[PDB]
């Protein structure tokens, strides 16, 4: 039935993260499902490629650290899950 794994509610990043994060979350959730390891492969990919310091979340909205730093975030909801990637300036 109706059930996808990608829904951007609001993207403030340069889109690249929408494609990267979504695919990182798609390849991470399909390749794995540890939940924690997922956020690591996402933060790791963006950390060892775009240099720190980001902070992606995988759950609902428990991040509470988006604007707290700057304004470099990117929201995207997954099937029965939520993820938010953000970094400081």
């Amino acid at each position: 039935m109706s059930d996808r794994k990608a829904v951007i509610k609001n993207a403030d990043m340069s889109e690249d993260m929408q494609q990267d994060a979504v695919d990182c979350a798609t390849q991470a959730m399909e390749k794995y499902n540890i939940e924690k390891d997922i956020a690591a492969y996402i933060k790791k990919e963006f950390d060892k490629k775009y240099n720190p310091t980001w902070h992606c979340i995988v759950g609902r909205n428990f991040g509470s650290y988006v604007t707290h730093e700057t304004k470099h975030f990117i929201y995207f909801y997954l099937g029965q899950v939520a993820i938010l990637l953000f970094k400081s300036g």
